């Protein structure tokens, strides 16, 4: 089974998922100087104020806060997107040390750490079917730093101690998503994927240009989690990030000049 280790890690992934050598691949470094200002992308519209937050869990990966997505409750449009994309889940990547993290780049600067708000598209009506369409997901990616804390994260990382191993869930309830977000919605966009298996080519990215700030003790708190089951040895949940692959034929649009 897949992960980020030496014999299971990245570079062992297109055995099983050949895709993983495709044409629109994700991660990406951002070249900040030949990504091309379009006046036409919109601003993004995040409508995250009836978000419903449903759980925390630890799905030997990374660890994710799952979101009622039956309804549109806290969704994503405009920017580069047609339609409307409901927010089902977000998850952070994140390093052993500060110096790497992040899974996009950039121009090659690695974060500590990224998060993504994945959302898909209501007009195919479940995420599952979403997955298999090339606008089928938005992923909202923001950057992390350590510096001062972040406040609004806070509540994450308090109840991670309950979900340490993989499996894990614990109740997450009347978490508010707004308070990851920094503030510019200045962003850049392009075509990719899924940065972990299946890494489905179904992705609109929107990385975000304004890293939010952690501190170093809510980072710290990322790196005690566990990639392996209870009872088992223990393997720090760290480096749980793809590297940047073949920006190959295409665009990235900036939002900004
Ligand atoms: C480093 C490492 C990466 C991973 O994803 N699973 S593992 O527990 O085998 O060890
Ligand atoms: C992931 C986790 C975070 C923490 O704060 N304490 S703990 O070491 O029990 O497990
Ligand atoms: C589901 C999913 C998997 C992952 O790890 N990152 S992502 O933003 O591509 O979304
Ligand atoms: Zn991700």
């Amino acid at each position: 089974h897949w992960g980020y280790g030496k014999h299971n890690g990245p570079e062992h992934w297109h055995k099983d998922f050949p895709i993983a050598k495709g044409e629109r691949q994700s991660p990406v470094d951002i070249d900040t100087h030949t990504a091309k200002y379009d006046p036409s992308l919109k601003p993004l519209s995040v409508s995250y104020d009836q978000a419903t937050s449903l759980r925390i869990l630890n799905n030997g990966h990374s660890f994710q806060v799952t979101f009622d997505d039956s309804q549109d409750k806290a969704v994503l449009k405009g920017g580069p997107l047609d339609g409307t994309y409901r927010l089902l889940q977000f998850h952070f990547h994140w390093g052993s040390l500060d110096g790497q993290g992040s899974e996009h780049t950039v121009d090659k600067k690695k974060y500590a750490a990224e998060l993504h708000l994945v959302h898909w598209n209501t007009k195919y009506g479940d995420v599952g079917k979403a997955v298999q369409q090339p606008d089928g997901l938005a992923v909202l990616g923001i950057f992390l730093k350590v510096g001062s804390a972040k406040p609004g994260l806070q509540k994450v990382v308090d109840v991670l101690d309950s979900i340490k191993t993989e499996g894990k869930s614990a109740d997450f309830t009347n978490f508010d998503p707004r308070g990851l977000l920094p503030e510019s919605l200045d962003y850049w966009t392009y075509p990719g994927s899924l940065t972990t298996p299946p890494l489905a080519e179904c992705v609109t990215w929107i990385v975000l240009k304004e890293p939010i700030s952690v501190s170093s003790e809510q980072v710290l708190k990322f790196r005690k989690l566990n990639f392996n089951g209870e009872g088992e040895p223990e393997e720090l949940m760290v480096d749980n990030w793809r590297p940047a692959q073949p920006l190959k034929n295409r665009q990235i649009k900036a939002s900004f000049k």
